[PDB]
């Protein structure tokens, strides 16, 4: 247990954007696999509904496709058709107002989910607290 526990409020029972205050970008995962941004409100890959597992836990995924937003061995984003231990990640209120991403299973290594100004993804190593990349908000569909 190597993170805060401060939760963000509202909950899973609609579907939302998450818009990364880094350079305005909705987090997006396409049908093959691909995880990337883009500032298009009319994507339709950019749909997601979080779920949780255990209490701040939770599943990322496409209403689109179905596929789950999970971060490999070497902290690449990457969308998995099957949960596995790659797709839980902990989600945490930041700065008393965002939502931050940290990988389950790399948590150990402070590896977040994270977009860069230019709509690509931050690979999990070049992230940590303090950058604006991490921040997210949640908002309606």
């Amino acid at each position: 247990h190597h993170h805060h526990f401060n939760l963000p409020p509202g909950n899973y029972k609609k579907p939302k954007l998450l818009y990364c205050s880094n350079g305005g970008h909705f987090l997006r995962i396409l049908p093959d696999g691909t995880v990337d941004g883009t500032r298009d409100r009319s994507d339709q890959h950019i749909q997601l509904q979080l779920s949780a597992e255990s209490v701040g836990e939770v599943y990322i995924k496409s209403t689109e496709t179905g596929q789950y937003l999970a971060m490999d061995t070497d902290g690449l984003l990457y969308g998995s058709q099957t949960p596995n231990e790659e797709v839980l990640f902990l989600e945490r209120l930041e700065e008393n107002h965002y939502n931050t991403y940290i990988s389950k299973k790399h948590a150990e290594k402070n590896w977040f989910v994270g977009l860069k100004k230019n709509g690509s993804c931050k690979r999990g190593p070049r992230t940590h607290y303090g950058q604006k990349a991490i921040l997210f908000l949640p908002l309606p569909v």
